[PDB]
RNA sequence: GGCCAGGUAGCUCAGUUGGUAGAGCACUGGACUGAAAAUCCAGGUGUCGGCGGUUCGAUUCCGCCCCUGGCCACC
């Protein structure tokens, strides 16, 4: 219908950006980005009006948002910078060749992929490539983004792009960049499943030293990240119904050796979840003594009392120890699973004394 | 869209080792009155957002959502 209204309005609209990428990558998304030649706002308003749904105009930006079913649509008037602007100009201001492409929704040429910079080739050759040498200088944030993409799509930075990247970091542009955009980029990063590879790229191009103050790379942290990867794999395999956000764990491992001040400040800037802050504050201090108590554990009920109050994250951090692994697992798929019939419980009940009694019964069952 | 609070009576507000809920003014009924108010005895002041899950038991632990306010990312 978009091509039809665009025909009636004598306009030209296109699907543009990552949305194209994902389409060519077979990944179906519900957020579609349109670049319109001519007014995008009226097109959005008309389309929303025909489907009888609400519309959200942004005249100053020149964009409009509307939601149809589970489809989220964003229309944006073609602009040369971040006289009417051609599509090509809207695309050439973009970052990488794979994000620079477009697909025509106009009825005559419909289905056509419009690629000026050969983003199809770089998509085919698995290459992350900037459009212009100044691309990282324009937006230093891209430095992260590239790596992130290279992490997710398992692509490789071209020689050019790699050099320009390293140069961009060497100029310390990462410090000059807005803190918020960078922090948000990292937040996007840790949500990836391939985020570990992205961390490998972060170590390789040493961006974390620039973004995080006081952060340095060592081997213990890396091995901890791979062990955490294995634990995450197993937990997300058998316990997958219990899954939580995994990337934050890696983030905790990274900042583990950092000072509590810089750690708290970083987690503050990252707008981390409460359980992340709790698991961190618990890791920095009480974790050691907890481990030492887990070493002194003999009966199963002590392990119960020491574990059950803790979150899942803390337990996953406890699986990092070779000696504690099988113990944690035993607590997981066996120890905490048990119940009691009717008559027995009815005899148990005959305040808090009921709880203490039930605890005595559980420690009577375990040991 | 991310996060942080806030969600407790009609309104304005506190509450952690899960274990049988509170204040100031409106609400009913009666004692009191020619009627009413005040006042006394008292007692509703509540599935402590909604829905699942864990637990013998959840305002509390967790997950998914609703509402309001504030920091932002809003290519
Ligand atoms: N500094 C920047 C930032 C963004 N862009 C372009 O603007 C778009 C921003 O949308 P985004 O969601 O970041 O791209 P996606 O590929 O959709 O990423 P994702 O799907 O992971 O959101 C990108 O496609 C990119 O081509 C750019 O050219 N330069």
């Amino acid at each position: 219908m978009v091509g039809q209204i665009a025909k009636e309005m004598g306009l030209r609209a296109y699907i543009v950006g990552g949305v194209v990428r994902d389409i060519l990558l077979g990944k179906e998304v519900w957020d579609v980005d349109f670049v319109v030649e001519g007014n995008a706002i009226e097109l959005a308003k008309e389309l929303a009006r025909r489907h009888g749904v609400n519309v959200h105009p942004f005249p100053e930006f020149g964009t409009a948002h509307l939601k149809i079913g589970k489809l989220k649509l964003e229309f944006a008037t073609a602009r040369r910078e971040t006289e009417p602007a051609s599509l090509k100009e809207d695309l050439i201001r973009r970052d990488f060749t794979i994000n620079a492409m477009a697909i025509s929704v106009n009825l005559e040429d419909y289905g056509t992929l419009i690629d000026y910079f050969g983003g199809l080739r770089d998509l085919k050759d698995k290459v992350i490539r900037v459009l212009h040498p100044v691309s990282f200088i324009e937006d230093p944030v891209r430095i992260l983004r590239a790596l992130r993409f290279a992490g997710r799509l398992n692509f490789k930075l071209s020689r050019s792009t790699e050099k320009l990247l390293k140069q961009a970091v060497n100029l310390g542009l990462l410090k000059e960049a807005p803190r918020g955009r960078l922090i948000n980029e990292i937040k996007l990063a840790l949500r990836e499943d391939r985020f570990l590879e992205i961390l490998e790229l972060y170590r390789k191009y040493r961006v974390l030293e620039e973004i995080i103050e006081g952060f340095q790379w060592n081997e213990k942290v890396l091995q901890k990240l791979y062990a955490l990867r294995k634990v995450v794999d197993w937990h997300a395999l058998e316990f997958s119904e219990e899954r939580i956000d995994y990337g934050w764990l890696y983030l905790l491992i990274l900042i583990s050796n950092l000072d509590y001040e810089r750690g708290k400040h970083f987690l503050e800037e990252m707008s981390a979840p409460s359980w992340v802050r709790e698991t961190y504050k618990f890791m920095k201090f009480k974790l050691g003594s907890l481990k030492e108590e887990l070493k002194k554990a003999k009966e199963n009920y002590e392990v119960y009392r020491l574990l059950k109050p803790l979150h899942t994250s803390v337990l996953l951090l406890l699986m990092l120890e070779e000696e504690l692994k099988e113990k944690i697992k035993l607590y997981l798929e066996k120890l905490r699973k048990v119940k009691l019939p009717k008559e027995k419980i009815e005899e148990l009940k005959k305040g808090k004394e009921l709880g203490e009694r039930i605890e005595e019964l559980k420690r009577e069952i375990m040991n």
